[PDB]
């Protein structure tokens, strides 16, 4: 796996962003995580979607570089999102959430598991401490 440059385009929740990746706009969804939602009227806004919108926001704006990373596999969904793990800063935005309650490990799709540990153990502490989501 390696890490690729994007330009910010606008965050839209906790874990889809639009990006400016080699010079096309494409929307991203961030791999092995799901923040709440607040978009579709079939679940309608779920406790903590509107926070870990805030969270990715203002994660994604503040950053120098942004980075995207490809698994193994497929590199985009249905929708046509590409799926990766993104970087603000070299920390990973995927983890940050998964840390702070603000997503839940999700959508664990073989080969795309490559970081599936990594973020579980911090979705451990996460509940561990009872943050957000697990509180
Ligand atoms: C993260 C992820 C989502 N998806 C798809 C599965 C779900 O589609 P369906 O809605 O048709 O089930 C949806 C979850 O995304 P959202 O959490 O944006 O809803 O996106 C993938 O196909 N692969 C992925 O790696
Ligand atoms: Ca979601």
């Amino acid at each position: 796996l390696h890490k690729e440059p994007a330009t910010l385009i606008k965050a839209i929740d906790g874990d889809t962003i639009k990006l400016m990746y080699k010079g096309q706009p494409m929307t991203f969804r961030l791999l092995l995580v799901d923040t709440p939602e607040t978009k579709h009227p079939k679940k309608g806004v779920e406790k903590y979607g509107p926070e870990a919108s805030a969270f990715t926001k203002k994660m994604i704006e503040n950053a120098k570089k942004i980075e995207i990373e490809f698994d193994k596999g497929q590199r985009t969904d249905k929708y046509g999102r590409g799926l990766a793990y993104i970087y603000a800063d070299g920390k990973m935005i995927n983890e940050a959430l998964v840390r702070q309650g603000l997503a839940k490990v999700a959508y664990v799709y073989k080969p795309n598991n490559t970081h599936e540990q990594h973020l579980r153990k911090s979705e451990a502490q996460a509940k561990k401490e009872k943050l957000n989501i697990w509180s």
